[PDB]
């Protein structure tokens, strides 16, 4: 039915510059719309619409599990066409066709946080650059789609557009213009997968280099897992843990659709603190007067007809821009430091201590923090007061937990092994004579991510070998798809390309071991395996099926293979 939405007012927030719409008549006018909107949104405008044109497997992993394929159908969590534009349209409208919640009182607090990390960051740190080529080339994602703005220069995917160095006049162009309020190229492009949002190429690499530098203070914080890989993940819970003894973590559904302008507002203040020089700062913030007023093109049908819809709407964050992992991640550990000081009576003159011991690891309060997923560990006295309490907070900002009722009060988690974070929890693996605690998740979900994406595509396979060697070596069908993968794809590809001390042809166990126990421990014998008990839920039971597949591997490899140059892995193990 046709909606005409009104928005709520605008939150002001005093000490920050406001987030400003830009003239958008440039961009708008780049995507080519043709009739005008039918509005069916209840929160997203409608500016118009065109017709369009309605929007695998790597094989060497997909052939090396094919076996296991149903089991891990059945019991596991591998589920497995493209979504029509219909349903494109109707996820659209159910997860992010929703108001965020500008409107409430917590902003002067939370503004205080944002400023005393940033004081905390330039204190100890020093001011933020901007990224230079050679940290571009090492963060950018070369199979990044161009954007419908960029199509009809024919690069393909970003990679080749890198490489050709036309970008380098082009993001100078995106500069120019986004600084005189009238960017170009700045209306969003959207793909289903959930919906990816991202700007186009020239725009994307653009971001990168002004707000890329955010992840180099994320390295520095102990409530921060940037840079730091999947394998550390469980002793720095545990840790947390053992200075605390209780955990709260709760996820917030669709954490990126709730994000208020009045947040982007605070992330924008922040960030303009940290930047290099003034024009640094005049640049995010004119990044922020895009992100804060988005326009997208998402997908629909109706009676048969394709339309390409052009939407507006008003903060919330988009999911394919590089810094976006960055800011979530502050804006994440800032609104939780935020509720749990106010809900446990912190006094406000305590807060620059607060956040530095947070910083610092010190103290009987933790927090670990990465993206929109966090845990925060306290005492067991004060996460009953955060419990039963902190929640009233976060549902005034919109930031409604995930699968509990509004007011339940929160779990307390008082065991480290039932601590979920990044989609794992963490069990104590033995190396050698010393303990490490190790990712586990439900096997299918391990495996579909490590075969769901030419001779890019086999360095892809391989590089998957290599990751699963390293983080799940102690799952045993993990570490044996792993060795045969990498006994399938050859020697000599370009695997940086495609996460440095073992992206390499010649890995070997004291590299794994130099992650985990800095090398006190050497040799396969001493990479450990979870216990045989635990082989069942969401790992793999070791029945028939699983050691029929087993016997057939070493076949399976000698057929997969080519003609390149190969190793024998599978005699590492059994
Ligand atoms: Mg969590």
């Amino acid at each position: 039915e046709r909606i005409t939405p009104e928005w709520t007012a605008e939150a002001v927030i005093e000490g920050c510059a406001p987030l400003t719409p830009l003239n958008m008549t440039r961009s708008i006018a780049e995507m080519h719309m043709e009739y005008p909107p039918l509005g069916i949104t209840r929160f997203f405008k409608e500016l118009g619409y065109k017709i369009a044109k309605k929007k695998r497997k790597n094989r060497f992993v997909g052939q090396l599990i094919e076996p296991l394929r149903r089991v891990l159908e059945r019991h596991h969590l591998f589920g497995a066409t493209s979504t029509t534009p219909r349903a494109v349209f109707n996820m659209f409208r159910s997860k992010v066709d929703r108001a965020p919640v500008e409107l409430h009182s917590h902003y002067p607090g939370l503004k205080k946080m944002y400023d005393i990390l940033a004081d905390l960051w330039l204190e100890r740190y020093g001011s933020m650059k901007r990224l230079t080529e050679e940290e571009m080339a090492s963060a950018i994602n070369r199979r990044g789609a161009m954007g419908y703005q960029m199509d009809n220069r024919n690069y393909g995917d970003l990679g080749a557009y890198w490489d050709s160095g036309d970008w380098r006049q082009d993001v100078n162009t995106f500069k120019r213009a986004l600084l005189s309020g009238t960017p170009t190229h700045a209306v969003y492009n959207t793909t289903a997968k959930r919906i990816i949002q991202y700007l186009p190429a020239d725009a994307r690499l653009y971001e990168l280099k002004v707000l890329g530098g955010l992840h180099k203070y994320l390295e520095k914080c102990g409530w921060s897992v940037a840079g730091q890989g999947l394998y550390k993940y469980g002793d720095r819970v545990k840790k947390s843990m053992d200075a605390t003894g209780a955990a709260i973590s709760e996820d917030v559904a669709g954490w990126d659709t709730k994000i208020s302008k009045g947040l982007l507002t605070l992330e924008s203040h922040m960030f303009t603190k940290l930047a290099e020089d003034e024009e640094m700062a005049r640049e995010i913030h004119h990044l922020y007067r895009l992100y804060a007023d988005p326009h997208m093109v998402v997908q629909r049908e109706i009676e048969g007809e394709v339309h390409d819809v052009l939407l507006r709407g008003r903060g919330q964050v988009s999911s394919g821009r590089q810094p976006t992992y960055a800011a979530n991640t502050i804006t994440n550990f800032i609104t939780t430091t935020y509720g749990m000081a106010v809900t446990l009576g912190i006094p406000e003159a305590d807060w620059p201590r607060l956040i530095r011991d947070l910083t610092d690891e010190r103290g009987n309060r933790r927090l670990l923090v990465s993206g929109d997923d966090k845990v925060l560990f306290l005492r067991g006295d004060e996460a009953r007061v955060y419990a039963s309490s902190a929640y009233r907070i976060s549902n005034d900002m919109g930031l409604v937990r995930k699968d509990m009722a509004l007011e339940q009060e929160s779990e307390i988690i008082v065991d480290v092994k039932e601590i979920s974070f990044c989609s794992h929890r963490y069990w104590p693996v033995k190396y050698g004579n010393e303990i490490h605690y190790m990712p586990v998740r439900d096997v299918g979900e391990i495996f579909a991510k490590a075969t769901m994406a030419d001779m890019t595509q086999e360095a892809w396979a391989r590089v998957q070998g290599l990751n699963m060697l390293v983080n799940y070596h102690h799952i045993p069908e993990c570490r044996m798809l792993a060795l045969a993968i990498l006994s399938v794809t050859r020697i000599g590809l370009n695997l940086k390309g495609i996460s440095t001390e073992w992206l390499r042809d010649d890995l070997a166990p004291d590299t794994i071991h130099a992650l985990i126990t800095e090398g006190r421990t050497s040799g396969w014998d001493q990479l450990g395996y979870v216990d045989f008990k635990d082989r069942k839920g969401i790992l793999l039971r070791p029945d028939t099926n699983y050691k029929n597949w087993r016997r057939d591997l070493p076949e399976k490899v000698r057929q997969l293979r080519e003609d390149g140059q190969y190793k024998d892995w599978l005699q590492k193990m059994a």
